[PDB]
């Protein structure tokens, strides 16, 4: 609609904005935002303070209502028609209120929604405006992430804020007009449920502290852990062929065990947060009529159940709705001074020939020296001026001094002409290529075409899938440097201006096509035009007509889940002794929380059987029972519900742990790093915090829903009949706005964020923008994002309020049939008995909405419950330990063969390896080759059975198909290609299981001269390490790799070559060092750089998936014919003769010896 659009809404709080800084200033003080708010939409904030007013007087009109009605049946006679006639008057009465909440309801929804979104929608609108004007200072304060968090956070305070704002005066006034009714009702014992009522409200807040700081403090963990879990997930590769498996979960059991600890504690604490909200009611009427039966007051129908209903109009406003309004109301303040902050910021001040006076400037005051000094020059059509010097001499100062952006210290600049800029670091925005270079002026297809080849794009367009109509992303990110450089280019040609200032632009593009657009769109095509180019390339310095020379900034010259995902939900968390106990304690809350008001009921209805009195010493104390019974099943339901649903996310993760660890590699490349860990993070966070305070909030609630339903059936037996249409009306009307509310719902979810990314594409592109003049076209874009999820946020409000509404009408229905239900059969039923089923009716609104609503997240959130459960069921690789066993000593010597080895990553996936046959002889030291991407390295997959071959592989005749995974990987090692270094202790990362000898580890640490750096760390090897090792150098984490090789004592050592991100001069000493130590081992060497293995005995040459040669390297290279050879060959002249040499001098020395 016309007023909601959010160019005109915003544009009128931006005038009311001005009008206050002028004010301001005339009056010498500060502008304040809120009084700009206020007088921009007082006039909404009245309608809804009215809306307030009148609600909460029916809310508590309703109370007295229902007095008049019980006080039908506490003098009761069947003769006195007319009496019926007037209890039928208030029962009128009392449904009419109820309808006129469910109206207020209806229109207060609508307007409060549409009042705070159009106070958010207008202030978006002011924040960009302001983000296009601020200053090159302002910049320099804020970031864009800070100024993007306006939108992203501190203006969506303002939507919430419309809604409790009223409560902090109708708070407070109803908690006087109800206390002031109570007195009526009950006289001074009102002030004892009163004074819990309030002492409610420190105590409540007392615990959110608590659980602040619980929660904070168990957040270190959280992050401890899941940190431990990324770089497991990321290293489970190398952690499980070194079998430290066992290590993480060892550890992550321990994070594990300590963060659900603290979330046990946290979470028992939310517990009596949510226990009190459930009790609350029941004490303060315990402790309102006990005084007064102590004050010697008689308990009577009408007084007790009118007053227990006056609680519950003022109980929920002020425990609940009130200080959620302080909170909140709180929070729009700390936004609203951050928001006229930001407004408040330093605004940039702008006012064919062009000319330049001696100038200086400087881009902070504070600095001691200008960063433009002295400068002067002029140029006019039909010349081209250089700027040339060092990095950092000023060259794109002066571009920005031409354009404006940094203001004289001294001197002046003059110009005419539109101006047209080109940044050194492209800029482009969410759009077509297309637009991006049409930038919003008038298109012509014929001339754009001429620009297109002009700027050389056409070539471009052919790579472009879509052309110039492929969309382009907000930050260019799908363009390379080259195309996003030359559509700046582009750009500034269609513009057509008349002054072109280039910050270098064309050294993104290869001197061929750079002098092309050099020669074709500068020299000619600008040649009508004024020119200023910071260029570097000499040969247009000399083409140039003039040149300016920059130093020191002075002048050097010018020039849905299943039941079954609940069922496990619960029953992972207990025995079913336990769960079946837990459902017996919560309808046991539920049942004496009724049974309490019942007890009141039939207190009231003993006394109207009646000088003879009651005994209080029955009434009182089973009274006193009924209470205590609430307050205990209460508080044990909160706890054990916790307990039961926070024990079973421990088990559950745990089940998902151990499922991730057993899970084959395979699992792992099928699925990327992040979704994994989304699991353990998002859904596992859910489950802990989140999920159970959901399902202990709905269960809380629908009991009393239920409670109520069971109340008014159990007085009043035919309700049961006007009740079953209304549960089938309720259940279709529930499923049929699930399905189509679920739809609107992610459409405002994903039109919102248009909004932000241009918001940020423009602070990015902030020179050029307002270089072209473009910055009220910008603004139209914003609004065209803005009012867009505008119409998709309607959309959801409106099915919101289609439901929410019929959902109160049923519920309005509901009191309607107990109000004249109760008097259709009021001559087979009891004053109290009345009382109970309406005070209860008449606290169904509200309640049943939040019934149904909490029903809608508890099935939400199960979706994250299901997504870990498909983590419990992975497959899993073959056991650690197979039944068979090896010896003790084995592997003795390490002769490994190759037998029709057979091999795949997925039994549906290509055979990497086929028919591999080959013998590894005992000390042999062997070479891998093969192509690159030719899959050499399945060979160490297949080797550590990360997928089960086919065929057989015998280590020392054992068949290491039938042996236990950990059996076979611990006792061969490997060298990987990337090192990994565990954030644990360097004594984790080199002996994890901590059975080497600290003499060992220092042994190798010398060995690999690391030691320096571990001495240089204060803790010795009980120092930490930085994350991932970053102390260490790539090289200096491959230098620990040789080190754990050094320490696992093995028979059989693997290397994936990548030795050469050591530095040349410590690769080789490295090179050297395994030369040395391992020639008690048949190594395996699998290499691109030849060099490395060439000195091997053998060398093994997989191009192809296929064992193509096997021999002496030597005789392969004086086989003319090997691949080997060629392959050196390929090498080079020099490079064999080299790698001749060496196999030469070796095999003619072995075979010396």
């Amino acid at each position: 609609l016309p007023e909601d659009r959010s160019q005109h809404l915003g544009e009128e709080l931006q005038g009311y904005w001005d009008q206050e800084v002028l004010r301001a200033e005339k009056d010498a003080r500060e502008p304040s935002l809120t009084k700009a708010i206020i007088k921009c939409y007082w006039k909404s904030y009245v309608v809804l303070g009215i809306f307030t007013l009148i609600e909460e007087s029916t809310r508590v009109v309703q109370p007295i209502i229902l007095g008049k009605i019980i006080g039908y049946f506490e003098n009761y006679d069947p003769s006195d028609s007319a009496a019926l006639y007037e209890a039928h008057g208030y029962a009128g009465v009392l449904s009419a209120c109820t309808l006129v909440l469910a109206i207020l309801h209806h229109l207060y929804f609508y307007h409060v929604q549409c009042a705070g979104m159009r106070l958010r929608v207008a202030m978006c609108h002011m924040i960009y405006r302001k983000a296009l004007r601020l200053s090159n200072s302002a910049m320099g304060k804020t970031t864009t992430g800070q100024i993007v968090n306006l939108l992203s956070n501190d203006v969506n305070k303002f939507d919430q804020v419309t809604i409790f704002l009223h409560f902090l005066w109708a708070g407070p006034l109803q908690a006087i007009v109800v206390t002031a009714l109570l007195w009526m009702e009950i006289g001074i014992s009102c002030l004892a449920g009163m004074a819990v009522l309030i002492i409610l409200l420190p105590l409540q807040s007392c615990i959110g502290k608590l659980f602040s700081s619980l929660r904070s403090k168990t957040a270190a963990f959280t992050d401890t852990r899941i940190r431990t879990m990324n770089e497991v997930i990321t290293g489970i590769r190398i952690i499980k062929m070194y079998a430290w498996e066992k290590s993480f979960a060892d550890l992550i059991t321990n994070l594990r065990r300590k963060e659900i600890s603290k979330i046990l504690r946290s979470s028992y604490l939310r517990g009596m947060n949510l226990a009190s909200f459930f009790v609350a009611s029941k004490i303060i009427v315990f402790v309102t009529f006990t005084t007064y039966v102590f004050l010697g007051n008689v308990i009577t129908a009408s007084r007790v159940f009118v007053a227990v209903s006056l609680y519950g109009a003022v109980r929920l406003t002020v425990t609940l709705f009130f200080p959620s309004a302080v909170e909140k109301v709180s929070e729009a303040f700390v936004s609203i001074r951050r928001i006229k902050n930001f407004l408040l910021l330093d605004e940039i001040t702008q006012l064919m020939i062009v000319n330049v006076q001696d100038f200086t400037a400087f881009w902070d005051k504070a600095s001691d020296t200008p960063t433009l000094q002295s400068l002067s020059f002029t140029v006019r059509p039909g010349e081209l001026l250089a700027v040339v010097g060092p990095v950092g001499a000023g060259k794109s100062s002066l571009l920005s001094a031409v354009l404006g952006e940094l203001p004289p210290n001294q001197g002046q600049v003059s110009v005419h002409g539109r101006i047209a800029y080109v940044s050194q670091q492209p800029w482009v925005f969410s759009g077509t290529v297309r637009s991006n270079i049409l930038f919003g002026k008038k298109y012509e297809k014929e001339r754009y075409e001429k620009v297109i080849k002009a700027c050389a794009l056409k070539k471009d367009l052919q790579l472009l899938e879509d052309g110039d109509l492929t969309m382009i992303g907000d930050r260019g990110t799908t363009l390379s440097g080259g195309q996003k450089a030359r559509v700046n280019l582009a750009r500034a040609v269609y513009q057509d201006a008349d002054i072109y200032l280039l910050d270098d632009p064309l050294s993104a593009v290869d001197a061929e096509v750079s002098r092309h657009l050099f020669e074709l769109c500068i020299c000619q095509a600008l040649h009508e035009k004024i020119r200023i180019l910071v260029t570097h390339q000499l040969q247009y310095l000399k083409a140039a007509s003039q040149i300016l020379i920059l130093k020191d900034g002075q002048m050097v010259q010018k020039g849905k889940v299943g039941f079954k995902a609940y069922k496990n939900y619960f029953t992972a968390g207990a025995h079913w002794f336990i769960i079946i106990f837990l459902i017996l304690v919560n309808l046991a809350a539920q049942v004496s929380y009724i049974l309490q008001d019942w007890w009141l009921s039939y207190w009231a209805n003993q006394q109207s059987a009646l000088t003879e009195k009651l005994d209080l010493n029955w009434y009182l104390g089973i009274y006193s029972g009924l209470t205590a019974s609430t307050v205990l099943f209460g508080i044990v339901r909160s706890l054990l519900v916790f307990f039961v649903l926070v024990s079973s996310s421990q088990t559950l993760h745990n089940q998902m742990f151990e499922s991730i660890l057993r899970a084959p590699v395979l699992f792992f490349d099928r699925n990327p790093i992040g979704r994994i860990l989304n699991r353990f993070s998002k859904d596992i966070g859910h489950m802990d915090d989140l999920l159970p305070l959901t399902y202990l909030d709905f269960i809380q609630t629908f009991l009393q829903v239920i409670g109520v339903v069971g109340v008014a059936v159990a007085v009043i037996p035919w309700i049961a009949i006007p009740l079953v249409p209304l549960g089938i009306v309720f259940f279709v009307l529930r499923r049929y706005f699930l399905e189509t509310s679920r739809d609107v719902k992610r459409l405002e979810s994903t039109t919102r964020s248009p909004v932000f990314s241009h918001l940020s594409s423009s602070l990015q592109g902030l020179w050029t923008i307002r270089a072209y003049k473009a910055e009220q076209r910008f603004q139209e874009l914003f609004d065209s994002h803005q009012d867009l999820h505008s119409e998709a946020w309607f959309l959801f409000l409106t099915t919101s309020r289609w439901f929410a509404v019929r959902l109160d009408a049923i519920c309005a229905v509901f009191v309607i049939v107990v109000a004249f239900g109760s008097l259709i059969l009021a001559k087979t039923l009891d004053a109290g008995q009345v009382g109970l089923a309406l005070s209860y009716a008449l606290t169904l609104m509200g309640m049943f909405q939040w019934c149904v609503r909490q029903s809608a997240e508890v099935e939400n959130m199960m979706i994250s419950v299901e997504r870990v459960i498909e983590y419990t069921d992975l497959e899993k690789e073959a056991p650690w330990e197979y039944q068979k066993r090896p010896l003790p000593s084995w592997p003795h010597e390490g002769v490994i063969i190759f037998d029709n080895v057979n091999f795949s990553y997925s039994l549906d996936g290509p055979l990497v390896l086929k028919h591999l046959t080959a013998l590894i002889k005992s000390k042999e030291k062997v070479g891998i080759v093969g192509r690159t991407g030719a899959g050499k390295s399945s060979l160490i997959a297949a080797l550590f059975r990360l997928s089960e071959p086919e065929g057989k592989i015998w280590i020392d005749k054992i068949l290491t198909t039938e042996i236990g995974l950990h059996d076979l990987r611990k006792k061969m090692s490997i060298i990987p290609q990337e090192p990994v270094l565990f954030t644990g202790t360097m004594r984790k990362n080199l002996d994890p299981f901590n059975e080497h000898s600290d003499e060992e580890l220092w042994n190798a640490l010398e060995e690999v001269q690391l030691k320096e750096a571990i001495e240089d760390l204060p803790g010795k090897m009980d120092t930490e390490l930085a994350e991932s090792g970053s102390n260490f150098s790539v090289g200096q984490r491959q230098l620990v790799c040789l080190a754990r090789a050094i320490l696992r004592k093995n028979r059989i050592l693997i290397i994936d070559e990548a030795t050469a991100n050591v530095d040349p001069r410590t690769d080789e000493l490295i090179q050297k060092k395994i030369r040395e130590k391992f020639a008690h081992c048949t190594v395996l060497t699998i290499a691109h750089r030849l060099n490395t293995i060439i000195d091997s005995d053998k060398i093994m040459v997989l191009d192809s998936g296929r064992l193509k040669e096997y021999d002496e390297p030597y005789v392969l290279l004086q086989n003319r014919d090997s691949l080997f050879y060629k392959m050196v060959q390929q090498l080079g002249k020099a490079e064999a003769a080299a790698l001749t040499e060496t196999a030469k001098q070796v095999y003619f020395k072995r075979n010396y010896p």
